């Protein structure tokens, strides 16, 4: 049963490229058969290439999108507002978590945020499915700016152009892989191990 046709190719992940940089991420296509439809919807339509990260908080969560700018954001492709799916299978293992942002329980919109920390405070009020890949560093300075200059908050940082792509990425270490996790990338709360991006999230 099929309520809003696609009819293209929607990959699972996705590349934001901002005024800061690039933010590479993906959905739960593997739990999240909604989640993983709606924002790859947005993608595939060109949403994003109007949103802006409204909420910026230091070693917490970076909210990224809602391009009306009244906390539901745009997401007209459905209509209406879509059933609380607010059920994180996942945990907070360490930052880089991709949740789904909502104005309410059930009033869930196209916004996303970013955790730059293991988020338990929202566990049960925004649904989580997403993973941030080669762009953490990005998310890591962005994140934790919160002025620019006297009392100017860093200046209003927006998605650029976004579009559906998947980036695999690639490591090695033959004779030596002391390093590990060649790119960047968040940490993953679908191994529902504790580990940590880039030490922010715990230091």
């Amino acid at each position: 049963m099929a309520a809003i046709p696609p009819d293209s190719w929607q990959p699972p992940n996705v590349y934001l490229e901002t005024s800061m940089g690039i933010i590479v991420l993906e959905l739960y296509w593997k739990h999240a058969p909604k989640t993983c439809k709606n924002f790859a919807e947005l993608a595939r339509r060109g949403y994003y290439n109007g949103t802006k990260f409204h909420r910026i908080i230091k070693d917490f969560m970076i909210q990224g999108g809602d391009p009306t700018g009244t906390g539901r954001g745009g997401a007209s492709i459905y209509g209406k507002q879509f059933e609380d799916e607010l059920h994180p299978d996942l945990k907070f293992t360490g930052a880089g978590i991709l949740a789904m942002a909502n104005a309410g329980p059930d009033t869930n919109g196209s916004q996303f945020f970013v955790t730059l920390a293991p988020t338990q405070w929202l566990d049960g009020k925004h649904t989580i499915f997403g993973r941030v890949c080669q762009g953490i560093g990005m998310v890591n300075r962005v994140g934790m700016v919160e002025t620019n200059s006297q009392d100017r908050p860093v200046d209003d940082v927006k998605i650029i152009k976004a579009y559906p792509s998947g980036g695999g990425g690639s490591g090695g270490g033959s004779g030596g892989g002391s390093g590990g996790g060649s790119g960047d990338g968040g940490a993953f709360p679908e191994i529902h191990v504790a580990q940590y991006p880039l030490d922010m999230g715990r230091k």
